[PDB]
């Protein structure tokens, strides 16, 4: 099975702004552990393309994209009422080269959506991208352009059904808005759930239209565990498999989702995490693997590494190899993370009530 991983080595230069918890730079260290591990030796490695307005504008509003490709730092005065419509500003900042990060991230996942398409690879992988909350005209949630959104549409050129999972902390809104009236696209997230961010992703958010049954969602309270997650992912996407029958996969990794996350309030390992992508691998489709949140940053850069390893079938030493960033990774400099002592809120019987509902909906699927 081949893998093919975009990286461009200026992604981790895009700074959000003092106190910002999004750190770029995160991809980066991701990149430089896993080259240390010599993974490069088994993947291809591509730079992405700079994704042009042309291909942006697939999903986006083109007065939401021009106004991207204009906002500066130095003329945000001038800009104030476009800025204020098209929620940029605040927790999704102006900052320099803005825009042309947004067409890294997005050229990784499209650039790996035609290569599943032209089939000249079994999976691709772009860390930078997974960018799950912005929406046809507005930022939101850190997210300025939806690449997920634009890769899923690449994809749907060749394919009739396409999965999208999603277990990033937070429910992949704008992926879902997307699609919410399609059957062409079923949208499956696992999200922390109860006045969270972005407060959307009720279980009883099915679809409507064409698309009633093919938005699924999982909602979950803090302290999530390993084996907790394990026992709900495995038979879910499985019956979605059954179910759905897709031909392809767009599978988010967002690692806010971890124990220990600065933002995220789950307690699942890096382990835990991965198993996510070896249930995923075992159903034999064209997958297109996504970064997404994670503010430990050295947390982020072992997930990221450990599934790019799961990517190629590749077991790798707990014994960090030697790095630029080798004292981020103490005290301990292992691969693996320990869960917290965190109480889990989810109970056995409402992870099974929950898993058994969204059971009910699969089985309304023709
Ligand atoms: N704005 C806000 C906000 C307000 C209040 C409370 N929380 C807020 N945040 C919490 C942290 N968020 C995430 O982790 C999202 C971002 C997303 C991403 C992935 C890759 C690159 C960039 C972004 C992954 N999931 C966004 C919302
Ligand atoms: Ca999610
Ligand atoms: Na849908
Ligand atoms: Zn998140």
């Amino acid at each position: 099975k081949k893998v093919c991983y975009y990286y461009d080595g200026d992604i981790g230069n895009y700074y959000y702004g003092q106190g910002h918890p999004m750190k770029p730079h995160r991809i980066r260290m991701t990149h430089n552990l896993l080259l240390n591990y010599g993974l490069y030796r088994k993947m291809e490695i591509y730079r992405p393309h700079k994704a042009t307005a042309e291909e942006m504008t697939k999903y986006h509003s083109d007065e939401y994209i021009k106004f991207l490709r204009s906002i500066r730092p130095d003329n945000m005065s001038e800009y104030s009422k476009q800025m204020q419509r098209f929620n940029v500003g605040e927790d999704c900042p102006v900052f320099d080269g803005l825009f042309e990060f947004c067409q890294l991230s997005t050229g990784g996942s499209v650039a790996g959506a035609v290569k599943l398409n032209r089939q000249q690879t079994d999976m691709a992988v772009n860390w930078a991208g997974g960018l799950h909350h912005a929406k046809k005209s507005e930022a939101s949630g850190f997210c300025y352009v939806n690449d997920i959104v634009l890769a899923i549409l690449e994809l749907l050129k060749y394919h009739q059904r396409v999965l999208y999972i999603d277990i990033d902390i937070h429910h992949g809104d704008g992926v879902e808005e997307a699609f919410y009236t399609t059957d062409r696209v079923m949208t499956v997230s696992f999200h922390k759930y109860g006045e969270y961010f972005p407060g959307t992703g009720d279980l009883r958010d099915i679809g409507a239209g064409k698309g009633k049954y093919y938005a699924v969602n999982f909602p979950m309270r803090d302290g999530i565990d390993d084996e907790s997650y394990g026992q709900i992912f495995k038979p879910i996407i499985s019956k979605v498999m059954e179910m759905y029958q897709p031909s392809a996969v767009v599978l988010q990794c967002g690692a806010d989702s971890l124990s220990g996350d600065r933002l995220g309030c789950f307690n699942l390992t890096v382990k835990g995490h991965a198993k996510c992508v070896e249930v995923v691998k075992t159903f034999n489709l064209p997958l297109l693997m996504l970064g997404g949140g994670g503010y430990t940053i050295r947390n982020v850069a072992r997930c990221w590494t450990y599934e790019t390893a799961v990517a190629l079938d590749c077991e790798i030493p707990n014994e960090l190899p030697y790095n630029d960033y080798f004292e981020y990774f103490g005290p301990d400099f292992k691969l693996h993370i320990s869960p917290s002592n965190m109480t889990n809120q989810n109970t056995p019987e409402y992870m099974e009530k929950i898993k058994q509902r969204l059971f009910e909906n699969l089985r309304m699927l023709p």
